[PDB]
């Protein structure tokens, strides 16, 4: 026991070859109550012609973050998606 | 005041993880991303500067010992962390 005293400001989500949207994650018993989580727009990645390359993969980049939960509060560690990256698939065993 | 109790090696914008350690902080250890290249990896496996690797930055909540060195009193603080990298067009679309 111890004592303790959203925005989208980057355009990377649209300029990325693995672009992403944001989804509202809301929990009234949590601080922050509203978290915006990334969801990749495509299964594949966008090529230089602007079309989807289904061979590559858009995958979410996750971060472990601290949140406060009403329980007087209790500290929790959760995983949130912050954006997406484009990867070459695992193609061997 | 309250009381409290490989995929990136495969990315076209790969990154390496770096230890951010602060004993005055909870969590003490945060693993941050540093993009490996300024370009992105092309289909030949080389760095290509027609596109750029950029680090996605996220504002995260953290506990800071207040007063310093205290084992049971903290202040809520927000810091900017690099979580991973994505591959972007070097151009922007707004004025
Ligand atoms: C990321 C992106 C988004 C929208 C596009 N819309 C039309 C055409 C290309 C687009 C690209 C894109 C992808 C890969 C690339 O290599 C390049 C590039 O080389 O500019 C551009
Ligand atoms: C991401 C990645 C990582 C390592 C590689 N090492 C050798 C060759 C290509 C590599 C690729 C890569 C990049 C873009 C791509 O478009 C493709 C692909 O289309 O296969 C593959």
């Amino acid at each position: 026991t111890v004592m303790v005293n959203p925005k989208r400001s980057s355009d990377y989500y649209n300029r990325s070859t693995s672009p992403w949207n944001l989804h509202r994650n809301e929990d009234p018993e949590r601080y922050p109550s509203v978290i915006w989580e990334a969801k990749c727009r495509h299964l594949g990645c966008i090529n230089a012609d602007g079309n989807v390359d289904y061979h590559m993969n858009s995958v979410p980049i996750q971060q472990e973050i601290l949140v406060l939960r009403r329980e007087s509060f209790r500290l929790e560690k959760i995983l949130v998606s912050v954006g997406c990256t484009c990867v070459t698939p695992i193609v061997h065993h």
